[PDB]
Protein backbone atom coordinates (compact mmCIF):
# COMPACT_ATOMS: atom_id res chain seq x y z
CA UNK A 1 0.00 0.00 0.00
CA UNK A 2 0.93 3.73 -0.17
CA UNK A 3 -0.41 7.05 0.38
CA UNK A 4 0.03 10.79 0.40
CA UNK A 5 1.78 12.77 3.76
CA UNK A 6 -1.07 15.42 3.49
CA UNK A 7 -2.48 16.52 6.69
CA UNK A 8 0.30 13.47 8.54
CA UNK A 9 1.85 15.13 11.14
CA UNK A 10 6.06 14.05 10.40
CA UNK A 11 7.94 13.88 13.55
CA UNK A 12 11.33 15.05 11.26
CA UNK A 13 14.79 14.70 12.68
CA UNK A 14 17.86 16.97 12.35
CA UNK A 15 21.64 17.26 13.05
CA UNK A 16 23.14 20.12 13.72
CA UNK A 17 25.93 20.75 10.78
CA UNK A 18 26.13 24.36 9.66
CA UNK A 19 25.03 25.51 7.21
CA UNK A 20 22.82 22.30 6.37
CA UNK A 21 21.01 22.79 9.87
CA UNK A 22 22.20 25.70 12.15
CA UNK A 23 21.29 25.85 15.54
CA UNK A 24 21.01 29.66 17.36
CA UNK A 25 20.70 30.38 20.57
CA UNK A 26 18.15 33.75 20.86
CA UNK A 27 15.86 35.36 23.44
CA UNK A 28 15.43 32.12 25.56
CA UNK A 29 14.99 30.00 22.78
CA UNK A 30 16.46 28.20 19.84
CA UNK A 31 16.11 28.97 16.23
CA UNK A 32 16.95 26.43 13.53
CA UNK A 33 17.79 27.96 10.16
CA UNK A 34 19.58 26.59 6.61
CA UNK A 35 19.17 24.35 4.10
CA UNK A 36 17.78 21.43 5.73
CA UNK A 37 14.70 23.77 7.21
CA UNK A 38 14.39 25.64 4.02
CA UNK A 39 14.13 22.25 2.34
CA UNK A 40 11.44 20.72 4.75
CA UNK A 41 9.26 24.25 3.96
CA UNK A 42 9.40 23.28 0.71
CA UNK A 43 8.52 19.51 0.93
CA UNK A 44 5.71 20.86 3.54
CA UNK A 45 4.48 23.22 1.00
CA UNK A 46 3.88 20.66 -1.62
CA UNK A 47 2.83 17.90 0.55
CA UNK A 48 0.94 19.05 2.96
CA UNK A 49 2.15 17.59 6.04
CA UNK A 50 2.61 19.07 9.35
CA UNK A 51 6.26 19.36 10.35
CA UNK A 52 7.46 18.62 14.18
CA UNK A 53 11.14 19.45 13.38
CA UNK A 54 13.25 18.08 16.46
CA UNK A 55 17.16 18.30 16.80
CA UNK A 56 18.92 15.43 17.84
CA UNK A 57 20.46 15.85 21.36
CA UNK A 58 24.29 17.49 21.30
CA UNK A 59 26.97 14.27 20.06
CA UNK A 60 24.47 12.41 18.32
CA UNK A 61 25.81 10.52 15.76
CA UNK A 62 25.32 10.12 12.16
CA UNK A 63 24.46 6.43 12.79
CA UNK A 64 22.68 7.43 16.44
CA UNK A 65 20.47 9.38 14.83
CA UNK A 66 19.64 6.24 11.72
CA UNK A 67 19.49 4.25 14.79
CA UNK A 68 17.22 6.62 17.07
CA UNK A 69 14.77 6.77 13.56
CA UNK A 70 15.08 3.18 13.33
CA UNK A 71 13.85 2.29 16.91
CA UNK A 72 10.72 4.81 16.25
CA UNK A 73 11.74 8.01 17.90
CA UNK A 74 11.20 10.00 14.46
CA UNK A 75 9.30 9.21 11.23
CA UNK A 76 11.99 10.68 8.65
CA UNK A 77 15.26 12.08 9.29
CA UNK A 78 16.64 14.81 6.97
CA UNK A 79 20.40 15.90 6.51
CA UNK A 80 23.70 15.72 5.25
CA UNK A 81 23.41 11.85 6.21
CA UNK A 82 25.30 9.59 4.15
CA UNK A 83 23.60 6.25 2.30
CA UNK A 84 26.01 3.55 3.31
CA UNK A 85 25.17 -0.38 2.83
CA UNK A 86 25.15 -1.20 6.98
CA UNK A 87 22.35 1.47 7.14
CA UNK A 88 20.48 0.52 4.27
CA UNK A 89 19.99 -3.03 6.55
CA UNK A 90 18.10 -1.03 8.67
CA UNK A 91 16.51 1.71 7.47
CA UNK A 92 15.08 3.07 3.70
CA UNK A 93 16.46 6.58 1.59
CA UNK A 94 14.27 8.36 0.21
CA UNK A 95 15.72 9.31 -3.74
CA UNK A 96 19.30 11.51 -3.48
CA UNK A 97 19.28 15.01 -2.43
CA UNK A 98 23.00 15.51 -3.28
CA UNK A 99 26.18 14.36 -4.67
CA UNK A 100 28.80 13.47 -1.88
CA UNK A 101 32.36 12.61 -1.41
CA UNK A 102 34.87 13.48 0.77
CA UNK A 103 38.05 15.39 1.36
CA UNK A 104 40.77 15.36 3.82
CA UNK A 105 41.05 18.05 6.56
CA UNK A 106 43.97 19.40 7.89
CA UNK A 107 45.93 22.44 9.41
CA UNK A 108 47.72 25.01 6.81
CA UNK A 109 52.01 23.80 6.84
CA UNK A 110 50.91 20.16 7.73
CA UNK A 111 53.21 18.06 5.20
CA UNK A 112 50.27 16.20 3.98
CA UNK A 113 50.04 15.59 -0.07
CA UNK A 114 47.00 13.41 -0.09
CA UNK A 115 44.95 9.84 1.11
CA UNK A 116 48.34 7.95 0.26
CA UNK A 117 50.52 9.68 2.71
CA UNK A 118 47.49 7.96 5.06
CA UNK A 119 47.99 4.75 3.53
CA UNK A 120 51.28 4.31 3.82
CA UNK A 121 51.69 5.12 7.63
CA UNK A 122 53.45 8.56 7.16
CA UNK A 123 51.02 9.78 9.91
CA UNK A 124 50.60 7.75 13.39
CA UNK A 125 47.23 6.42 13.21
CA UNK A 126 46.04 7.85 16.85
CA UNK A 127 46.94 10.95 14.91
CA UNK A 128 43.92 10.68 12.64
CA UNK A 129 41.14 11.92 13.97
CA UNK A 130 37.83 10.08 13.30
CA UNK A 131 34.69 11.05 13.98
CA UNK A 132 32.52 8.15 15.52
CA UNK A 133 29.42 6.93 13.92
CA UNK A 134 29.80 8.17 10.66
CA UNK A 135 30.60 7.69 7.02
CA UNK A 136 34.23 8.38 7.40
CA UNK A 137 34.86 6.06 10.30
CA UNK A 138 33.05 2.88 8.01
CA UNK A 139 36.15 4.27 4.94
CA UNK A 140 38.69 4.47 7.27
CA UNK A 141 38.04 0.95 8.89
CA UNK A 142 37.94 -0.14 4.98
CA UNK A 143 40.35 1.28 3.60
CA UNK A 144 43.10 2.15 5.88
CA UNK A 145 43.32 0.22 9.31
CA UNK A 146 41.71 -3.28 7.91
CA UNK A 147 39.22 -3.22 10.81
CA UNK A 148 41.63 -1.64 13.98
CA UNK A 149 40.22 1.08 15.60
CA UNK A 150 43.48 2.60 15.91
CA UNK A 151 42.00 6.16 15.30
CA UNK A 152 41.88 8.81 17.43
CA UNK A 153 38.11 9.11 18.11
CA UNK A 154 35.85 12.22 17.77
CA UNK A 155 32.62 13.02 19.33
CA UNK A 156 31.61 16.24 16.55
CA UNK A 157 33.00 18.64 14.15
CA UNK A 158 33.63 20.71 17.00
CA UNK A 159 36.24 18.22 18.51
CA UNK A 160 37.44 17.86 15.30
CA UNK A 161 38.58 21.37 14.83
CA UNK A 162 39.70 21.89 18.67
CA UNK A 163 41.93 18.83 17.70
CA UNK A 164 43.19 19.91 14.88
CA UNK A 165 44.02 23.13 16.04
CA UNK A 166 45.55 22.09 19.23
CA UNK A 167 47.49 20.15 17.40
CA UNK A 168 46.36 16.86 19.17
CA UNK A 169 45.63 15.19 15.50
CA UNK A 170 47.22 15.91 12.15
CA UNK A 171 44.43 15.34 9.87
CA UNK A 172 40.36 14.24 10.00
CA UNK A 173 38.09 13.51 6.88
CA UNK A 174 34.88 15.56 5.74
CA UNK A 175 32.40 15.55 3.75
CA UNK A 176 33.24 17.65 1.14
CA UNK A 177 30.12 20.26 1.14
CA UNK A 178 30.64 21.28 4.69
CA UNK A 179 34.39 20.68 4.14
CA UNK A 180 34.48 23.67 1.92
CA UNK A 181 31.84 26.03 3.64
CA UNK A 182 34.19 25.74 7.30
CA UNK A 183 37.64 25.97 5.54
CA UNK A 184 36.15 28.99 3.91
CA UNK A 185 33.96 30.88 6.33
CA UNK A 186 35.18 29.63 9.74
CA UNK A 187 38.44 28.18 10.37
CA UNK A 188 40.47 30.10 7.47
CA UNK A 189 44.30 28.07 9.02
CA UNK A 190 42.40 25.01 8.26
CA UNK A 191 42.65 23.24 4.85
CA UNK A 192 41.79 20.61 1.99
CA UNK A 193 44.29 18.64 0.49
CA UNK A 194 43.87 15.67 -1.62
CA UNK A 195 41.58 14.27 -4.02
CA UNK A 196 37.98 13.37 -2.99
CA UNK A 197 36.98 9.41 -2.00
CA UNK A 198 34.42 7.83 -1.41
CA UNK A 199 31.60 9.31 -3.79
CA UNK A 200 28.45 8.61 -2.46
CA UNK A 201 24.86 10.72 -1.83
CA UNK A 202 22.93 11.88 1.13
CA UNK A 203 19.21 10.63 1.24
CA UNK A 204 16.20 11.71 3.90
CA UNK A 205 16.19 7.98 6.58
CA UNK A 206 13.03 6.35 5.99
CA UNK A 207 11.59 3.46 8.07
CA UNK A 208 11.63 0.34 5.49
CA UNK A 209 8.78 -0.49 3.84
CA UNK A 210 7.27 3.10 4.45
CA UNK A 211 3.72 3.84 3.70
CA UNK A 212 4.73 6.99 2.26
CA UNK A 213 8.02 6.75 0.13
CA UNK A 214 6.72 7.21 -3.11
CA UNK A 215 5.01 10.44 -2.87
CA UNK A 216 8.52 11.73 -0.78
CA UNK A 217 10.64 10.52 -3.91
CA UNK A 218 8.14 12.00 -6.17
CA UNK A 219 8.25 15.14 -4.06
CA UNK A 220 12.14 15.45 -3.89
CA UNK A 221 12.64 14.70 -7.68
CA UNK A 222 10.67 17.58 -8.77
CA UNK A 223 12.65 19.39 -6.89
CA UNK A 224 15.75 18.45 -8.23
CA UNK A 225 14.23 18.81 -12.32
CA UNK A 226 13.30 22.28 -11.65
CA UNK A 227 16.29 23.80 -10.01
CA UNK A 228 14.84 24.53 -6.26
CA UNK A 229 17.92 22.12 -4.48
CA UNK A 230 20.61 23.69 -6.77
CA UNK A 231 19.15 27.32 -5.59
CA UNK A 232 18.95 25.78 -2.01
CA UNK A 233 22.51 24.89 -2.40
CA UNK A 234 24.02 28.08 -3.94
CA UNK A 235 22.27 29.92 -1.49
CA UNK A 236 23.59 28.04 1.79
CA UNK A 237 27.18 27.23 0.30
CA UNK A 238 28.44 29.56 -2.15
CA UNK A 239 29.76 31.85 0.17
CA UNK A 240 33.64 32.68 1.57
CA UNK A 241 34.61 34.97 4.51
CA UNK A 242 37.94 34.31 4.96
CA UNK A 243 40.48 36.61 3.06
CA UNK B 1 12.08 -8.89 2.04
CA UNK B 2 14.10 -12.16 2.20
CA UNK B 3 16.46 -13.57 -0.10
CA UNK B 4 16.87 -13.50 -4.33
CA UNK B 5 18.85 -17.00 -3.76
CA UNK B 6 17.72 -19.16 -6.58
CA UNK B 7 15.13 -17.04 -7.96
CA UNK B 8 14.84 -15.64 -11.46
CA UNK B 9 14.64 -12.87 -12.75
CA UNK B 10 13.89 -11.34 -16.21
CA UNK B 11 16.28 -8.58 -16.59
CA UNK B 12 15.38 -5.83 -19.05
CA UNK B 13 18.37 -4.30 -21.33
CA UNK B 14 18.56 -1.65 -23.27
CA UNK B 15 21.32 -1.67 -26.24
CA UNK B 16 23.37 1.54 -25.27
CA UNK B 17 27.55 1.36 -26.09
CA UNK B 18 29.31 0.58 -24.00
CA UNK B 19 26.54 -0.05 -21.07
CA UNK B 20 24.89 -3.04 -23.54
CA UNK B 21 26.40 -3.66 -26.69
CA UNK B 22 24.79 -5.94 -29.26
CA UNK B 23 26.50 -7.92 -31.43
CA UNK B 24 25.46 -10.00 -34.25
CA UNK B 25 27.43 -13.23 -35.35
CA UNK B 26 26.92 -15.15 -38.17
CA UNK B 27 27.96 -19.33 -39.46
CA UNK B 28 22.67 -19.13 -38.43
CA UNK B 29 22.51 -15.73 -36.74
CA UNK B 30 22.81 -15.09 -33.28
CA UNK B 31 23.32 -12.36 -30.82
CA UNK B 32 25.85 -11.47 -28.11
CA UNK B 33 25.34 -9.51 -25.35
CA UNK B 34 28.13 -7.41 -23.77
CA UNK B 35 29.13 -4.22 -21.55
CA UNK B 36 29.31 -2.34 -18.19
CA UNK B 37 25.34 -3.41 -17.67
CA UNK B 38 26.67 -7.20 -18.03
CA UNK B 39 29.53 -7.43 -15.72
CA UNK B 40 27.28 -5.31 -13.11
CA UNK B 41 24.65 -8.21 -13.49
CA UNK B 42 27.35 -10.81 -12.67
CA UNK B 43 28.46 -8.88 -9.87
CA UNK B 44 25.01 -8.75 -8.41
CA UNK B 45 24.32 -12.25 -9.07
CA UNK B 46 27.35 -13.46 -7.65
CA UNK B 47 26.80 -11.97 -4.76
CA UNK B 48 22.62 -12.43 -4.35
CA UNK B 49 22.14 -16.00 -5.85
CA UNK B 50 19.65 -14.65 -8.16
CA UNK B 51 19.31 -16.62 -11.89
CA UNK B 52 19.44 -13.65 -14.88
CA UNK B 53 17.43 -14.05 -17.48
CA UNK B 54 18.12 -11.46 -19.47
CA UNK B 55 16.02 -9.81 -21.89
CA UNK B 56 17.21 -7.02 -24.33
CA UNK B 57 14.21 -4.77 -25.60
CA UNK B 58 12.98 -4.34 -28.93
CA UNK B 59 15.09 -1.84 -31.27
CA UNK B 60 13.79 1.87 -30.97
CA UNK B 61 12.17 0.93 -27.25
CA UNK B 62 12.55 4.33 -25.55
CA UNK B 63 13.92 4.52 -22.17
CA UNK B 64 10.05 5.44 -21.14
CA UNK B 65 9.06 2.60 -22.59
CA UNK B 66 11.18 0.25 -21.15
CA UNK B 67 10.08 1.77 -17.59
CA UNK B 68 6.47 1.20 -18.80
CA UNK B 69 6.71 -2.42 -20.18
CA UNK B 70 8.25 -3.11 -16.49
CA UNK B 71 5.27 -1.27 -15.02
CA UNK B 72 3.22 -3.70 -17.01
CA UNK B 73 4.87 -7.06 -15.43
CA UNK B 74 7.03 -7.71 -18.87
CA UNK B 75 10.27 -7.69 -16.36
CA UNK B 76 11.04 -8.35 -12.97
CA UNK B 77 13.75 -5.39 -12.94
CA UNK B 78 15.45 -3.38 -15.35
CA UNK B 79 18.97 -2.08 -15.45
CA UNK B 80 20.61 -0.10 -17.64
CA UNK B 81 21.86 4.12 -18.34
CA UNK B 82 18.28 4.75 -16.87
CA UNK B 83 17.39 8.16 -15.43
CA UNK B 84 15.83 8.62 -12.47
CA UNK B 85 12.41 10.91 -12.91
CA UNK B 86 10.06 11.84 -11.08
CA UNK B 87 7.26 10.72 -13.67
CA UNK B 88 9.14 7.73 -13.91
CA UNK B 89 9.13 7.14 -10.01
CA UNK B 90 5.19 7.34 -10.09
CA UNK B 91 4.71 4.49 -11.69
CA UNK B 92 8.14 2.36 -10.50
CA UNK B 93 10.39 2.11 -7.91
CA UNK B 94 14.11 2.83 -8.62
CA UNK B 95 17.28 1.50 -6.53
CA UNK B 96 19.82 3.37 -5.18
CA UNK B 97 21.94 4.84 -7.74
CA UNK B 98 24.60 3.23 -9.58
CA UNK B 99 25.95 6.35 -10.79
CA UNK B 100 25.68 10.16 -11.35
CA UNK B 101 24.98 11.80 -14.30
CA UNK B 102 24.10 14.72 -16.55
CA UNK B 103 23.67 15.91 -20.08
CA UNK B 104 25.22 17.92 -22.76
CA UNK B 105 24.60 19.78 -25.93
CA UNK B 106 25.77 16.95 -28.70
CA UNK B 107 26.80 18.59 -32.08
CA UNK B 108 28.86 18.39 -35.15
CA UNK B 109 32.68 19.39 -35.26
CA UNK B 110 32.66 23.19 -35.64
CA UNK B 111 29.48 24.21 -35.13
CA UNK B 112 29.06 27.92 -34.12
CA UNK B 113 26.94 27.17 -30.87
CA UNK B 114 28.69 28.04 -27.21
CA UNK B 115 25.77 26.83 -25.66
CA UNK B 116 22.21 25.98 -23.70
CA UNK B 117 21.76 30.01 -24.77
CA UNK B 118 21.70 29.60 -28.66
CA UNK B 119 19.36 27.00 -28.33
CA UNK B 120 16.69 29.58 -26.29
CA UNK B 121 17.74 32.45 -28.40
CA UNK B 122 16.42 31.50 -31.51
CA UNK B 123 19.96 31.04 -33.22
CA UNK B 124 18.55 27.18 -34.03
CA UNK B 125 15.36 26.66 -35.11
CA UNK B 126 13.22 24.43 -33.08
CA UNK B 127 12.78 21.65 -36.21
CA UNK B 128 16.41 21.69 -36.26
CA UNK B 129 16.79 20.81 -32.04
CA UNK B 130 16.99 16.84 -32.52
CA UNK B 131 15.14 15.49 -29.32
CA UNK B 132 15.42 11.04 -28.36
CA UNK B 133 11.19 10.93 -27.08
CA UNK B 134 10.98 9.00 -24.40
CA UNK B 135 14.25 10.31 -22.27
CA UNK B 136 15.11 12.10 -19.74
CA UNK B 137 16.30 15.21 -22.77
CA UNK B 138 12.41 15.09 -23.53
CA UNK B 139 11.77 16.45 -20.36
CA UNK B 140 14.23 18.97 -20.04
CA UNK B 141 13.76 20.21 -23.82
CA UNK B 142 9.55 20.63 -22.76
CA UNK B 143 10.77 21.98 -19.41
CA UNK B 144 13.28 24.98 -20.26
CA UNK B 145 13.62 25.41 -23.73
CA UNK B 146 10.02 25.32 -25.15
CA UNK B 147 7.37 25.75 -22.60
CA UNK B 148 5.50 22.79 -22.66
CA UNK B 149 5.10 22.68 -26.91
CA UNK B 150 6.54 19.25 -28.83
CA UNK B 151 8.03 21.68 -31.72
CA UNK B 152 11.34 19.64 -31.81
CA UNK B 153 12.75 17.15 -34.58
CA UNK B 154 11.60 13.64 -32.73
CA UNK B 155 14.15 11.22 -32.64
CA UNK B 156 13.22 7.12 -32.47
CA UNK B 157 16.68 6.32 -31.24
CA UNK B 158 20.59 7.12 -30.75
CA UNK B 159 21.47 5.78 -34.36
CA UNK B 160 18.49 8.31 -35.83
CA UNK B 161 20.26 10.86 -33.53
CA UNK B 162 23.37 10.44 -34.90
CA UNK B 163 22.05 10.20 -38.75
CA UNK B 164 19.95 12.87 -38.67
CA UNK B 165 23.64 15.44 -37.31
CA UNK B 166 25.68 14.17 -39.77
CA UNK B 167 22.94 14.38 -42.29
CA UNK B 168 23.05 18.74 -41.39
CA UNK B 169 18.96 17.80 -40.81
CA UNK B 170 19.66 18.90 -37.01
CA UNK B 171 22.18 21.15 -35.64
CA UNK B 172 22.06 19.93 -32.20
CA UNK B 173 20.73 16.96 -29.45
CA UNK B 174 21.40 16.32 -25.88
CA UNK B 175 23.28 12.76 -24.45
CA UNK B 176 23.93 11.74 -20.96
CA UNK B 177 27.77 12.89 -20.60
CA UNK B 178 28.94 9.39 -20.08
CA UNK B 179 27.95 8.14 -23.42
CA UNK B 180 28.03 11.25 -24.84
CA UNK B 181 32.16 11.13 -24.32
CA UNK B 182 32.67 7.50 -25.39
CA UNK B 183 30.55 7.81 -28.83
CA UNK B 184 32.36 11.30 -29.27
CA UNK B 185 35.60 9.78 -28.33
CA UNK B 186 35.00 6.51 -29.81
CA UNK B 187 32.99 6.02 -32.49
CA UNK B 188 31.91 9.58 -34.29
CA UNK B 189 35.37 11.65 -33.99
CA UNK B 190 33.60 14.86 -36.26
CA UNK B 191 31.18 14.91 -33.63
CA UNK B 192 31.19 17.19 -30.43
CA UNK B 193 29.81 18.57 -27.14
CA UNK B 194 29.50 21.89 -25.90
CA UNK B 195 28.64 24.03 -23.10
CA UNK B 196 28.11 23.45 -19.37
CA UNK B 197 26.79 19.81 -17.82
CA UNK B 198 22.53 20.22 -17.68
CA UNK B 199 20.09 18.31 -15.75
CA UNK B 200 22.17 17.02 -12.67
CA UNK B 201 20.64 13.55 -12.35
CA UNK B 202 21.28 9.52 -11.38
CA UNK B 203 20.66 6.13 -12.71
CA UNK B 204 18.85 3.59 -10.71
CA UNK B 205 18.02 0.06 -11.75
CA UNK B 206 13.90 0.35 -11.98
CA UNK B 207 11.92 -2.55 -10.03
CA UNK B 208 8.64 -3.03 -8.98
CA UNK B 209 6.49 -0.40 -6.64
CA UNK B 210 6.99 -1.50 -3.17
CA UNK B 211 9.04 -4.35 -4.43
CA UNK B 212 9.51 -7.25 -1.87
CA UNK B 213 13.51 -7.47 -2.41
CA UNK B 214 13.94 -3.80 -2.57
CA UNK B 215 16.24 -3.53 0.21
CA UNK B 216 18.29 -6.45 -0.76
CA UNK B 217 18.76 -5.40 -4.08
CA UNK B 218 20.16 -1.35 -2.45
CA UNK B 219 22.34 -2.78 0.13
CA UNK B 220 24.58 -4.95 -2.30
CA UNK B 221 24.66 -2.13 -5.12
CA UNK B 222 25.46 0.01 -2.19
CA UNK B 223 28.69 -2.56 -1.43
CA UNK B 224 29.67 -2.92 -5.30
CA UNK B 225 30.15 1.33 -4.23
CA UNK B 226 31.62 1.04 -1.11
CA UNK B 227 34.67 -1.68 -2.23
CA UNK B 228 34.71 0.17 -5.30
CA UNK B 229 33.78 -2.03 -8.07
CA UNK B 230 31.57 0.63 -9.90
CA UNK B 231 34.73 2.60 -10.22
CA UNK B 232 35.99 -0.46 -11.98
CA UNK B 233 33.44 -0.90 -14.66
CA UNK B 234 33.10 2.24 -14.99
CA UNK B 235 36.69 2.68 -15.79
CA UNK B 236 37.19 -0.35 -17.58
CA UNK B 237 34.10 0.50 -20.18
CA UNK B 238 34.78 3.90 -20.59
CA UNK B 239 37.96 5.14 -20.14
CA UNK B 240 39.03 4.49 -23.47
CA UNK B 241 39.86 7.06 -26.76
CA UNK B 242 40.24 5.68 -30.22
CA UNK B 243 39.29 9.20 -31.96
CA UNK B 244 42.81 11.20 -32.69
CL1 LIG C 1 44.65 11.80 -2.61
CL1 LIG D 1 31.53 16.44 7.47
CL1 LIG E 1 13.19 -1.46 2.83
CL1 LIG F 1 25.78 26.19 -21.63
CL1 LIG G 1 22.49 9.39 -24.15
CL1 LIG H 1 31.77 11.36 -37.30
CL1 LIG I 1 6.88 2.80 -4.42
Amino acid sequence: GSARLKGITLRIGVIESVPFTIVANVINTTKLTGYVLDLIEYLRDKMGFVADVQLAPPNTSYTGLVLALANGDYDIAIGDITVTSARREIVAFSNSISDNSMRILMRKGTLIDGMDDLKNGKIPYNRIGIRIGTAGEDYYLREISGGSRNFYPLKSRQEMYDSLLAGIIDVSFMDIGTAEYVTNNIYCNLTLVGEDFDKSTFGIVTPKEWLYAKDLDVNILSLRETGILDNLKKKWFQTKACP
